[PDB]
């Protein structure tokens, strides 16, 4: 659903790239 815990997945690791 949306932002995950984790992120980074070739899907938003440009998110919370940080
Ligand atoms: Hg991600």
């Amino acid at each position: 659903t949306l932002a995950v815990p984790g992120m980074t997945c070739a899907a938003c690791p440009i998110t919370v790239k940080k």
